[PDB]
C-alpha cells in the first residue's frame, strides 16, 4: 500500500541459471495453477462446512484432507514462482481472472452435485498441469517439471477419489428401491 | 434451454438464514451469521495476504518474517474452520466466490505486485486492526442477542488476533542491534 | 549351498521340548490357516482397491485395516510355525490347495456381495480356528491354544464388524422408498 | 460370488483425461508387477520366517524390512491400476500366471540360495518396471511413469542391499580357512 | 533389617477370593520361577557385556532385547506373588536355591557356547512354566494360568532365536571351507 | 424413542456361527457384568471426585487410572455382547437390576471408607467373571473364556492394589502414636 | 561524570503507559496493565514460594506435595508469561526487578527458613485466596472498560487458580488412611 | 508463617556423607548462584517481554531459550543444596542480597542494551561458578563440582551466543551507511 | 568352543592405550560396584513388590524410579568394564561376596524400615564410588572417573529422596497424636 | 585380508542390469557431485560455527538446516555410487580434486560475503546435477534421473533463500541512513 | 572470498573471562581435534558405504551410528573453538594437515581392514583428547576438559565396540574349519 517494488506480471532475476526465456513462461503458468488451485481449496472448504446427510460424516472428512493438500500445492507453487523471479497472484479480482474453472455459486447443493462440481475443477487442473509439465520439460527446468508431476500425482488421485464418491452402488441397494 | 432454467439445483440460498438445532431463534441467528460472513471474508482476504508474504518476503531479516507470515496464515486458516462451521451450524450460508468475499471483506487487500518488508507488515497490521473492529462489534452483539458460544469464540479468535498485532507491531518498532555501527537516519 | 535343506510337509526338530508327534499336526494346521488368512489379505486388500458408491470411504478404511490385522496374525503363525520345526506354505498353488475358503473371482462385485464374501471367508477361518485351538489344548500345547485364541477374538470381531454392515438399515431410509 | 459388474481384463472409464489406448497398455502391465511384487512379498516373508544360522538376525530384519516396502508398492499400483479403469488381479491361479518370475519352491533352502532367489526376483521386476516406465513416458502418463521411477530406485536399493549380502568378505576370514 | 512383619516361607491373606490352599502351590510355584528369572537376566546380561566376534553386534542387540523381556516377566510375576499372599524372594542365597537352571560359571565362554546355555536355560523355564500352568488351571486360579501362557509364549520365542542363531548355516559357506 | 427393532431380554443372530443356546447365557451374563462394572465406573469417579486428606493425591490418581481401566472393560463387553447378538443394558434403572453390587450411597464418606467400598465391589465383580468364564469355558465360547481372564487379571490387580492402601502401615509409624 | 547523567538510555520509562496497535484507549490501557503489573509480581513471588516448597518439603507425603509444588510452578511461570507478554502488547512496563515486584505484590512471601508440609500449603492456599481477589477486580474492571480479551485471558487464569485452591484444600482436610490405626488428636 | 523448624543460614544434617566443614560453604555458595540465576531468570523474561524492532522475533526466541536454561539450572542447583541440608533463599529481599550482578533498571533499554546487561550478568555468574567449582573440587565434593561444570558449560554457550549478537556486522552492512 | 576363553578375575586386552596396570584395579572396583547395584536393584525391586499402606502408591513408584536408576548404571558399568579387558560378575554366590552391603534378610518389613535399608545401601555405594572415581582419576583414567560423578551425582540424590520419605513430618500431624 | 580389493576409478559389477559403459559415466559424475558436496558441507558448517551479527540467530539456524539438508544428499549419492560397482571419494586431497567450486578460504569473511559463497557453490552444484541428469536420462538410467531430480529441487530451493538473504531490504531502512 | 575480517591460526577476544594465554594453545587443539574427526567421519562414512559380505547389515549400520556421532563431536567441538574466539579450520588443504591419523586410501579393503583402520584412528583421536583435556585442567578450563571427557568416553566407547567385531570368535566356528 505505497511504493511499488517489482510489478506484477513482470519476471525478474533468479539465482538458479534459469534464462529469463524459462522463467517468464515457467511463472506465467505458475500463476495459473496457483489461481486454480486457490478457488479449489476455497471450494472444497466451502463443502466441508456445508455438506449434510447420510455420508456426511465421510465426505465432511475427505474435503478436510483435500483442501490441506491443495494448500501443500499452493505452497510449493508459490515459493517456487517466487525462487524463479515472478510475482505470485494474490487478490480475489486477479485470482478470478487466472482460475482455470469457475467456482461453484453461492448457495449450498447437493453433496452429489459437491462431488460432480470438485471433480470437473481436478479434471481442469489435471489439464493444465500436464501442459505446464510438457512445457518445463521442453524448457530444460528439470526441478519445475518434477514439482508439477509430484502434484499431477496426488491431484490424479483426489480425482479417482471422487469418482468412487459418484459410482452407482451402495449398500442401501440391499433394501431400498433402485431408480 | 431457457437462460433462467435452473441447472444445478439449490438446496440453501445465500443471503438467508436456515433451521438451527440448537435452539436459537432467527433473530439472534440472521444477524450473527450475516457478521461471520463479513469475518470470514476478512479472514480469507487476510490468509491470501499473510501468505503472499511468506512467498515474497526478502532481505536481511526474511527468514523471522518468513516464519511468522507462515504461522499467522496457519492460525487464521483455524479462524476460518471455526467460523465456517459454526455460520453453517446456525443455518447460514458461507461466502466462498472471490466477488462476494472482495464484497464483504473489511478491509482491502493489498495490490498485485510486491512491496518492503516495513509496507507488507504495516499492511497487515492495518488489515488486522480492521478485523478488530469488527470481531469487537460482533462479539457485543453476540453477547446482547444471547448466543454465548459465539460471543465465547469470537473472544478466543479476538485474543489470537491481538497477539499477533502485538507481534506486527514489535517489528515495525524503530529498534535494531545494527543501530550499533549503521548510520541512524 | 543350492539344495534344499528341509522338506515341505515334514516337521524337522524344535526347541521347545514338545514331541513331534504334537509338531506335525500343529504345524499342519498352521499352514491351512497361514494359507486361509494370505487368501483372506488378498481379497480384503482388493476390495480395497476396488470399493467404490456412497459408503466407499468408509469401506475402503475398513478393508485397509482389516488386511492390516490379518497380516498381523499371518506374522505370528508363521514364525510359531516354523518355531516348531515346520515348513511355513509360501506358492501361488500350495496356498489354493491349503485355503479353507475359495477366494472371490476375478473381476469386480457389488459392494454388499464383497462384505458379504470376506464375512464368509472370516467364518471358515474361524471353524478352522476353533478346531485348531482344541487340538492343540488336547495335545498339550499351550502357547499354541492361547495364540489361536487371541486370532480368534480378532477373527469374530472383523466378523461383527462386517455384519454390521451388512445390516438393513440407513439413515436413508427416512427419504427413500424402501424396498 | 454372484453378479460381476467388471470383468478382469477389460478397462472402463477412468476420470483423469487419459484415453482407453493409453489405460488399457498401463493397467495391463500394472497388472503384471502387482502379480510380481505379490510373489515377492510371500518369498521375503517366507524367507522372514525360515531363515537361520549365523546371520540369520540380519536377514530376517533385512527381510522383514523388505516385504514391508514391496507391499507399499503394492498399495500404490492397486490404487493407481483401479483409478485409470483396470481391474487388479487378487486370485492365486491368476497372480501365478502374470508374476514375471518363479517363486522359490516349496521347502527350506540355505540362506545365500535364498537371497540369490530374492535377488533373481528383483531383477526381474526392474527389467518390468523399466520397460513399463518408458511405455508410459511414450504414452504420456506422467503420473505412471513417476510413480514407477519412484518404485525403481527402491527396487534398485533392495538388490544392492542383496548383492552386498553375497559378497564373498567377512570379518571372520581372519580366523577361518577360506576354501 | 528390625523386626520381620511377614515371613518368607508363609502365604498370608489376599483380596481376591482364592483359599490359601491354591496361593499356597501358586506362590511357592512363583518363586521358582522369579528366581529363574533373575537367573537368566542376570546371565542374559553378562552375555550382553561380553559377547565378542563377527556376529556380536546382532547377538549384543538380541541378549539386550531378551533380558529386558525378562524383567518384564519378573515384574509381573513378582507383582501377582505379593498380591496373592506371598513373599517374594529377593536374596543372592535364595534364588541361587530356587533356580531351576545353573548360572553359567564366571568367565567368557564362546558366542555358541552363550547361545547353548541360554538356550538350554529357557527349556528349563519352559518345563517349570508348563507344570505351573497346568497347576493353576486345576486349582481354578484362571489369572494365574493365563498369565503364565502369555508367558510362555515369550519363552518359547526367545528360545525359537536361540535355536536360529545355532543353526549350522552362514552366508560365509560360499567361500569358507565347511567342517 | 419410537419403535423398536428389537427387544431387551431377547437375543438375536450372530455372524460367528454360535449357537442361541450358548449366546443367550453368555450374554445375559455379559449385561450383567456391563452393569456391575458401570456402577463401579460411576463410584470410582465419585471417589475420584471427593476424595480429600493427606493422601489424597495419590488415591485422586489411583481413582481415575481404575475408572478409565474399568471403562475399557466396559467398552469391550458391550462390543461383545452386541456382536453375540445380545442387546447391552443402558438405562439407570436396569443397571441398578443388574449390578452385583450396591453403590455406596450419597454423600462423602472417609477415604478408607472408599477404599473398602471399592474392594468389595471388585470382589463381587471376581465372583461374577470367574464364573461367566466358567461358563463360557463349558459351552465352547473360547473367545469369551479368553476375554473374560483378560478382564479378571485386571480386575485382581486392581483389587491388590486397594488392599495395599488398607493395611495398617504408614511412614507416619516413626512418630505418630499408634493406635 | 554526574550523577545525574543518564548511563544506560531508557526508551519506554517504569510507570508509564505507550502506545498500542489494538485500538485501545490509554483510559483502559492504563489501568488494565497497572492491574497486570500486580497479578504479575504476585505471581512472581507465589512461584518462588512454590519451588521453595518443592525444593524443601519433606516428610511421609513429601512425594506427591514435591510432584504438585512442581506442577503448581509451571503453571504459574504459564500465567506469567501470557500477562507479561499482553501487559507489553498493551503499551505498559512489565514489572522485573526484586524490589518493585516486593512493593506490588498482592500478598507477603514465606519468611525465610523451612516450615512443616502443612503450613506450606496452608500460605499457598493463603497465596492463591489473594490472587483470586485481585483477578477477579481486575476482569470485572477489564469488563467495564471493553477489554474483552483482557477479560478473558483473567478468566482463563482464574479457573486454572481456582483449581490449585481446591487441591490445596484437599490436602489440608482432616482424613487420612492412617487414621484406621493410629491415635486422632 | 508460623514455627520455623530450619532456620534460613545454618545447615543441618545430609544423606551423602559429606561434613558438615563442606556442606557449610558449598550450600552457602549455591544459594548466591541461585539467587544470581534468579535475577537473571527475571531479566531474561522481561527482555522476552519487551524486545522490539528488527531483530526482536530472534531476540525474543533466543531471550525464551535462554531464561528456560537458566529455569533448568535453579532446580538442580536447589534440590541439591536442600538434599546437602541447606536452606534455599526465596524472598525478594535476601535474593537481592546475595545475586552477584545487579538487575537491569525497571524501563524498556535498547536491544543492544539488553544484550549487553545479560551478557555481563553471565560473566558475574561464571566467575562465582568457577569459584564454587575449584572449592567444590578441593573439598572433595566431587558430585558439585560435576553439576557445577555442566552449569558453566551452558552459562558460557549463553554467554558466546549474547556475544555473537552483538558483533559488528550484518547483512544490511550491504545498503546501509556504515557508522 | 566350549571351554573357558576368558578367566574370572584377570584382565585382557584393552582397545584405548591404558596400561594393564590401570585397567586391573580399574575393573576390580567396577565389579565391586557392579555387585553391590545388582545388589541393590533386587531390593528396590522386592520393595516396589512388596511396600503397602497409607503411602504404598507413591513409595511403590519410587522404588521402580529407583530400580530402573540403578539398572542404567548397572549397564554403563558392565559395557565399561568388559571394554577395559575385564570380566563382570554375573554369580550369584559371587555377586554376594562382592556387594558392599548386605541385602535386607527374606520376609516383609515395614515401609520405614525398608526405606532405611535402601539409604544405608546408597550411603555404601556412595562410600565406594567416591574411591574408585579417585583412584581412576590418579591413575589417568578419566572416563572412568567422569562415568563415576554421572554416577554418583545420580547415587546421592537416590540419598537424598530417601531421606525426605524418612523426615518427622506429615500433613497428618494436624490431626493425629503425635510420639 | 589387508589388500585393497577394488581400486578408485574403475568400476565394477552391479546387481540391477546396467552395463558398465553406463555405471562407469554415471559413477564418475556421483562422485564429483558427492566431492562438492563434502566441500559445501563442510563450508556451511564453518558458516554455522562462525557467523556472528545482527542476523546471525537466523543464518545460525539456516546454514544448520543445509548443511544436514546437504549431508542427506550426500549419503543418498554415495550409497547409489557403490551400488551401481563405483567406488566413492573420501580422502581429502581428492575431494579438493572433484569438487566443482573452491571452497571459501580459511579465516573469517562477513556474514553478507559467507553466503555469497555459498549461492556461488550452489550454482555451481546446480550446473553439474543438470548435466548429470540429461546424461542419466540419455544413457538410460531412469534411478539416477530422478534422483538427481529430487537433489536439484532442493538445491534450488537452497539458492532461492541464499538470494532472499542476500536482497537489498530490511526493517531497519525505516530509520537507518540508506547508502 | 575477498575481504577477511579475521585471519586463521590467530586468537581473538572471547567472551567467559578467559585469558588468550589460555584460548590460543585450547583453541589450537581444538583445530587439531575438528580435523581428526572430520577425517574420521568420512572414513566412516566411506565404509557405510562400502562396506559389503556376510555382516555387512551390522556393519553398515554401526559405521552410520558412529559417523553421526563423530558429527556431534564437530558440532561441540567448532563451536565451542569459535566461542573461545578461535578460528574453525574447513579447507580440505588444512584438515589435511591437522588430523592426527592418515586417512584410509582411495580404494576399498576388506571389512576386517576397515574396522582395524577405524580402531587406529579412534586411538590416535583418544591421545590427542587426552593430552588436550589434561592441558585444558592444567589452564583452568574446566569447561573444555568436562567438554573432552564427555567426547572421550564416548570414543573409548566405539573403540570398544570396534574391537569386539575383530575378535576371533564366530557362531561359524561350529561349522567350518579354523585356520
Amino acid at each position: 500500500t505505497q511504493t511499488l517494488l517489482r510489478n506484477f506480471g513482470n519476471v525478474y532475476d533468479n539465482p538458479v541459471l534459469l534464462d529469463r526465456s524459462v522463467t517468464a513462461p515457467v511463472t506465467e503458468g505458475f500463476n495459473v495453477v496457483l489461481a486454480s488451485f486457490q478457488a479449489l481449496y476455497l471450494q472444497y472448504q466451502k463443502h466441508h462446512f456445508v455438506v449434510e446427510g447420510s455420508e456426511f460424516y465421510s465426505l465432511h472428512e475427505f474435503f478436510n484432507e483435500s483442501y490441506n493438500q491443495v494448500q501443500d500445492h499452493i505452497h510449493e507453487i508459490g515459493e517456487r514462482l517466487d525462487g524463479l523471479g515472478g510475482v505470485p497472484v494474490a487478490t480475489f479480482s486477479k485470482l478470478a481472472e487466472l482460475t482455470c474453472f469457475e467456482q461453484e455459486s453461492e448457495g449450498v447443493y447437493s453433496s452429489r452435485q459437491m462431488v460432480e462440481n470438485d471433480l470437473a475443477a481436478e479434471q481442469a487442473i489435471i489439464g493444465v498441469i500436464r501442459r505446464q509439465a510438457a512445457q518445463a520439460e521442453s524448457l530444460g527446468d528439470r526441478g519445475t517439471r518434477y514439482l508439477y508431476e509430484k502434484i499431477l500425482l496426488k491431484t490424479e488421485e483426489r480425482a479417482y477419489h471422487l469418482s468412487h464418491f459418484l459410482a452407482k452402488d451402495s449398500l442401501t441397494l440391499g433394501f431400498v428401491q433402485a431408480a
